[PDB]
């Protein structure tokens, strides 16, 4: 079995291996790199995804999300506070104004340190889940608004024609802009692109042990727990390394600097933060091997998971005996 202790597996295709998208996720999986949850990509040399970011400013983050935090430093939920209207370049002055900007720091692992200790007694402003794309029409290699889509896939693997559509989401982010643990909507893999700026750190734990995780939340988050049998699903509830080494529940780390893919993988429960300004891109797919993890996946039905119109073809050719309960907590 390759792979067996589940580490986070780095890759650097050649310029024709990074040809064939399908092709090589696959080759990635057959080193084993599903096993962590979460492999890095590294680009060749000759790829780009545009020719320069210069000319951005002029996006709009129509709801700009302060991420206000409860708990203790540890062990934490946020909630997501909406504000005016702002462009990128005015979101990135913010970010880089005395009161959101990036503290000294002497590398990586302190800047982590300085994170879980201070985290909590910061909001910082997200511009999360903006639809858009900002590779390059001409970029044919690895560009997320290319890729094949999950309703074509589903029809290949299964025969049936469904409606719905898959298209990238942008996000911009700042020092201590935080995501919490959660894995994909249906179990669904990930691909992330850091387009420009400082970097993210992720953390995820191996889809084998993903219910670990889950067991340990419920114990730390118990009045949610309560209130719905799959509350991660709400994406609020954060977990510090520190934390989860206490408890035993297997993870990994590592950080993702600009012009470097990361991909996550079905069932693989991920969490991070943003080290300063950034700008990423991320889109959902599936494989033949997803299909297996759609008809298992959790399913949040008490109303506060609420997502996107093509999920319901998901649920209701995978999970049909589901269906009719989840449909009730989307409306
Ligand atoms: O970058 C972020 O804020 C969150 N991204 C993801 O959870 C992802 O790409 O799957
Ligand atoms: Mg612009
Ligand atoms: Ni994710
Ligand atoms: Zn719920």
């Amino acid at each position: 079995a390759q792979n067996p202790n589940c580490n986070i597996m780095i890759f650097h295709p050649t310029k024709e291996e990074f040809n064939d998208f399908d092709k090589y996720i696959a080759y990635m999986e057959s080193q084993g790199a599903h096993r962590a949850g979460l492999a890095k990509i590294i680009p060749p040399k000759e790829w780009k995804a545009r020719e320069t970011y210069d000319n951005i400013s002029e996006i709009l983050i129509a709801t700009p999300l302060q991420q206000v935090a409860s708990g203790r430093a540890g062990v934490f939920t946020q909630y997501h506070k909406k504000k005016k209207a702002m462009t990128v370049g005015e979101y990135r002055h913010l970010a880089n104004s005395k009161k959101y900007q990036t503290p000294p720091h002497q590398n990586f692992e302190d800047l982590e340190r300085k994170y879980w200790k201070n985290r909590i007694y910061n909001s910082p402003i997200y511009g999360a889940d903006i639809s858009g794309s900002l590779f390059d029409e001409n970029t044919k290699q690895w560009n997320l608004g290319h890729l094949g889509t999950i309703q074509d896939l589903l029809e290949k693997e299964c025969g049936v024609v469904i409606e719905g559509v898959n298209t990238p989401y942008l996000y911009f982010g700042m020092w201590k802009t935080t995501f919490a643990w959660h894995t994909e909507d249906m179990d669904l893999y990930s691909i992330n692109y850091l387009h420009l700026g400082e970097p993210k750190t992720w953390y995820v734990v191996p889809p084998e042990h993903g219910q670990r995780l889950e067991r340990l939340a419920r114990e730390l988050f118990p009045g949610s727990s309560r209130g719905c049998g799959a509350f991660l699903r709400h994406k609020v509830a954060l977990i510090s390394p520190t934390v989860l080494k206490e408890n035993g529940i297997p993870f990994n780390r590592i950080t993702q600097e600009a012009g470097e893919f990361m991909v996550t993988f079905p069932y693989g429960y991920h969490a991070g933060f943003n080290h300063g300004f950034n700008c990423a891109e991320a889109i959902n797919f599936a494989t033949p091997r997803w299909i297996d993890y759609g008809k298992m996946a959790s399913q949040c039905s008490c109303g506060e998971a609420r997502v996107t119109f093509s999920m319901d073809a998901f649920v209701r050719i995978l999970q049909p005996e589901r269906y009719d309960l989840w449909k009730r907590g989307q409306d």
